[PDB]
Formats: structure tokens, C-alpha cells, sequence
């Protein structure tokens, strides 16, 4: 063709005044959705963004997602494009359309320059880390609807507890693993390590095929890049199918798919084959696989024909039928991988799968608490609001580990200065009517030494 985006693409220099006599903006979206600047950022070529610059364009329109050209030349880990959009005018506190602001990756991959020169140039951190710490507590606790959090500007925005995002989801999952295999509480796992230390690995991998989905055309170093990752020895292939995120983990000749949700009644959670036709895992495959556009179909059936995968094994997986299962999928994937590499024993990955993700509930219920004494008014009442969540819809009362959580979350929500959240929950689901939930929440505070004085009593 003929078009600005194919010239940033190939690396050519755009002839600016000839689009321009054309009738073309150099803020125009193009024909793949980004404008002049976005792919110069997601192409990381910063003669043709100080160009555009120059002819003074828009340096904060994103895209459709919101993501601004900072927020692309950030993902990259890009210092020289990042200190260049910064200089004239880079909002270091944008955030996309939901919530996530420029901080937040960078933050999860523990990228520090990037993080200091975003600092210099006035990010805040406590609105990735609470966008981080929210979304973390809407899916482990499995939480339903909104929670408003505080933006850079003191201001609440609205955070969807069940939206689903991969690739942040993706560097949290491999942050978690990160931070698990480092607690103090955790060193009776260590003989586990090294196993866990692989599948990050392969997460780190997945990571980065997941972020060349986003590039416009994929060239010769993109493709390279696949025949090298094709040779590591476990990889982590998440695909997006009728909506939801499934996950295929690759370890030598040992192939599995993991799906929890609705596909899980027919053949269950988790499914290992082995490779018979590993001569057909090439770049093409991947390609076909991660970059094109494909069916349930393909995903069900092809590949299984393409690959020769031979059934061998199964994992005792719990279904999610109700909700997104992406989430589950994509935590299903460490007790699959350390099975697999094993190889059979299910006991031990199971186990330390349930530990895991128990304490990283933990974690971050420990993380909303002690970050409460230390926020300002309004964060206080975000961080308030999360734990009332949690508390309503997350604890059993004849659950002693959700009990301690919630003495734990009732420290706190007792307060004179915050009781008002308590107060609306037994507004809404004691004395308007008695619902399940409610009746729950009357008997843990009961359990816990406290009277609400309401006038409704627990019914056993």
C-alpha cells in the first residue's frame, strides 16, 4: 500500500508534507488502530517521533484502550523513547480505559530505570500499587462488580473486580510466584524451587509473545525471536477463545490443555498428551497459534490432529463454570507445568497449588491493611471499601481461616470513622431484607464479639 503507518513500519521516514497536502493529520488513527507516534513508540523509532514531535502532535491521544504513546514506549522498557516523550509533555500519570496506569507494568517486571525516570518526571506509585493490589483481591477472593480506587489527581475512578486482563494478569501470576518462593513462611517448600523457577521462566517467555500481538506487522527479528523461544524447554501459549482465555503448556514432548470452564464438563480441567508429531511445532504453528485469528475449532480439534497429541494424562482441576474462568485457567498452569515436569504425581502440584494461591490471598489482604494506617483520606476509604468487600463476600462464618481474615478486615472496619461501610451492608442485607450474605455477615460479627444493634438476629 501506501500509508505513514507502513512507512514508520518499514523503517522509512514518512514523506510528513505529502500526507499533509493529502488532507491527512499526523494524529490521525490509522489503519491499525494507532496514530504516527504510537507506532513510532511501538517500534521504537525515535528519529521519526522527534519528527512527529516536532510537527507538534498530539504526544498524549491514545488509542481506543487508552493506551498513550508513554504507555507503549513504556511497555517496551524503552528509556530513550520514554525520556524523549516525557521532555515535551508525556502525562506520567495516564492511566488506559481500565484504570491501568503507566507505572503498572514496570512495577510488576521490576524495570527500576524506567521507574525512576517516570519518578523524576512526577509519577505517583500509590495508584499503580493500589490498580495492582485491587485487581489482585477482585480475583483471588473472587469478588463481584466495582470498587472505586484513587487516581494520581486524588480522584476515584472505577475498577471492574471481574474484568479480565491477560498480559497484566500474566506478570502479576509471575510476580506472585516471585514473591511465594521468597517468604519466610514458604522455606519448607524449598526443595519445590527450582521447578517453580522454570515455569516463571516460560511466564517471562509467554510475556513477551504476548506483547508482539499488539505489533502491527511482525518482520524478520519477531520471527527469529519465535524459532529461539521454540527451543526453550517449557512454554506457556495462552489463547483467546468464545470470549475466554485458555492455556496450553508445552514441556519437550509433553503437550497440555488447560480450560475450566464450560468445555471442562466434557473433557475435564486439565488434559496431558504426548507429542507424536513434534515436527509440527514450528514457527508457522506459533504463528497460526498466538497471531492469527482462530476458532474454537482450531484450538479443539486442529491442533490435536497437526501435533499427533496422544492423551496420557489428567489433572483433577476444579471447574469454573460460573464467571470468567480465564483467571483460574491461567493459575492452573504452575501445578500443570510442575506436573509436567515431573514426569506422575498430581498430589504434591495440587498441594502446593492450594498453598500458593492461599497465601498469596493472604498476601494481599496483608498488603490492603498496613497500607490503610499509612494513605490519605481517600485512599483510606478505597482501601476501606475493598476489605468490606472482601469481608461480605469472601468469608464464610464457618471458615476459621475466613474468620481470622475477617477480625483481621473488623480491626479496621470498626473504627468510628469508617463503621459507615459496615453500616451500609447491614442496611442493604439485614434490615431491608435478610439475605443469605447477610445473615453470614451477622453471624461472623456475632463470632467476633460484636453487637450491631440492628434489630434482625443470625437464623442456624
Amino acid at each position: 500500500n501506501a500509508s505513514i503507518a507502513n512507512d514508520i513500519i518499514s523503517h522509512r521516514m514518512p514523506d510528513f508534507d505529502a500526507y499533509l497536502r493529502a488532507g491527512e493529520s499526523l494524529d490521525d488513527i490509522d489503519e491499525y488502530g494507532f496514530t504516527p507516534l504510537i507506532e513510532c513508540a511501538i517500534t521504537r523509532q525515535i528519529k521519526i517521533a522527534e519528527q512527529l514531535i516536532a510537527r507538534k502532535v498530539d504526544i498524549n491521544k491514545p488509542d481506543v484502550t487508552g493506551r498513550t504513546p508513554l504507555h507503549w514506549a513504556v511497555d517496551n522498557n524503552d528509556l530513550d523513547m520514554t525520556k524523549l516523550l516525557l521532555t515535551y509533555g508525556a502525562d506520567p500519570n495516564a492511566y488506559t480505559r481500565n484504570g491501568l496506569c503507566v507505572l503498572v507494568y514496570p512495577v510488576l517486571r521490576g524495570q527500576d530505570a524506567i521507574k525512576q525516570l517516570l519518578y523524576h518526571h512526577g509519577a505517583k506509585l500509590d495508584f499503580a500499587l493500589d490498580f495492582i493490589n485491587a485487581k489482585l483481591i477482585g480475583h483471588r477472593f473472587e469478588l463481584q462488580g466495582d470498587v472505586d480506587i484513587v487516581n494520581a489527581k486524588g480522584e476515584f475512578i472505577e475498577l471492574d473486580y471481574e474484568g479480565f486482563i491477560l498480559e497484566f494478569t500474566v506478570a502479576v501470576v509471575k510476580d506472585s510466584l516471585r514473591r511465594f518462593i521468597s517468604s519466610y513462611s514458604t522455606r519448607h517448600l524449598r526443595d519445590y524451587f527450582p521447578y517453580i523457577h522454570n515455569i516463571m521462566d516460560a511466564f517471562t517467555d509467554a510475556a513477551e509473545l504476548l506483547q508482539y500481538q499488539h505489533h502491527p506487522r511482525l518482520g524478520e527479528q519477531h520471527f527469529k525471536r519465535i524459532a529461539a523461544l521454540l527451543k526453550a524447554p517449557m512454554l506457556i501459549l495462552p489463547a483467546a477463545s468464545r470470549g475466554h482465555a485458555l492455556c496450553f503448556v508445552r514441556y519437550h514432548q509433553w503437550w497440555a490443555k488447560i480450560d475450566r470452564g464450560e468445555n471442562s464438563l466434557q473433557e475435564g480441567s486439565v488434559n496431558i498428551y504426548r507429542i507424536t508429531r513434534p515436527e509440527a511445532l514450528t514457527i508457522n504453528f506459533i504463528h497460526d497459534f498466538l497471531y492469527k485469528k482462530q476458532n474454537r475449532r482450531y484450538y479443539h480439534q486442529m491442533i490435536n490432529q497437526q501435533l499427533g497429541l496422544l492423551p496420557f494424562a489428567q489433572m483433577p482441576i476444579s471447574s469454573q463454570i460460573s464467571g470468567n474462568c480465564s483467571w483460574a485457567n491461567v493459575q492452573a498452569v504452575v501445578p500443570v507445568a510442575y506436573s509436567m515436569q515431573e514426569l506422575f504425581k498430581p498430589d504434591v502440584a495440587l498441594s502446593l497449588y492450594d498453598e500458593w494461591v492461599e497465601w498469596d490471598k493472604d498476601r494481599a489482604l496483608d498488603e490492603c491493611i498496613q497500607r490503610f494506617y499509612l494513605a490519605s483520606p481517600e485512599r483510606k476509604a478505597s482501601i476501606a471499601a475493598i476489605l468490606g468487600g472482601i469481608l461480605f463476600q469472601a468469608c464464610d462464618h464457618a471458615n476459621k481461616r475466613h474468620l481470622e481474615r475477617a477480625e483481621k478486615i473488623l480491626n479496621i472496619l470498626i473504627l468510628d470513622e469508617y463503621y459507615y461501610v459496615l453500616s451500609s451492608y447491614l442496611e442493604e442485607y439485614c434490615i431491608k431484607r435478610l439475605t443469605r450474605k447477610g445473615n453470614n455477615l451477622l453471624k461472623i460479627l456475632d463470632d467476633c464479639g460484636i453487637n450491631p444493634n440492628i434489630g434482625v438476629n443470625p437464623v442456624a
